[PDB]
């Protein structure tokens, strides 16, 4: 019934990049999403006390939400572009694994996942 820790999103010895790809997912991906309608519930991780959600992590042992995304993207955590889509996967399908079909926050995520799906498809090539 306790929130974990969050996920990482500082590690020095972790070897990073800035690429067009990575930007992107910054300057497109992100910021696409964060500004939506239904980002709001996405912003941040679950606070599993103040919703009321004891089990959340019992069944979510790979937590990620944009909040998490977006500070990884903001301090160059990430090698690689599929590092970040990976992250943003993994916030999806939490949200399906977790929920039931035509619940809002699924509603919500499916949503977001569109847009994320389309802005994905026009990755640019790497430099
Ligand atoms: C800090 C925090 O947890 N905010 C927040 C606000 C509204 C909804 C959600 C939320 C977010 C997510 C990802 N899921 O899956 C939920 C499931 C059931 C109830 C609420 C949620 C999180």
């Amino acid at each position: 019934s306790m929130n974990p820790p969050p996920p990482e999103t500082s590690n020095p010895n972790k070897p990073k990049r800035q690429t067009n790809q990575l930007q992107y997912l910054l300057r497109v991906v992100l910021k696409t999403l964060w500004k939506h309608q239904f980002a709001w519930p996405f912003q941040q991780p679950v606070d599993a006390v103040k919703l009321n959600l004891p089990d959340y992590y019992k069944i979510i042992k790979t937590p990620m939400d944009m909040g998490t995304i977006k500070k990884r993207l903001e301090n160059n955590y990430y090698w690689n572009a599929q590092e970040c889509i990976q992250d943003f996967n993994t916030m999806f399908t939490n949200c399906y694994i977790y929920n039931k079909p035509g619940d809002d926050i699924v509603l919500m995520a499916e949503a977001l996942e569109k847009l994320f799906l389309q802005k994905i498809n026009e990755l640019p090539t790497e430099e």
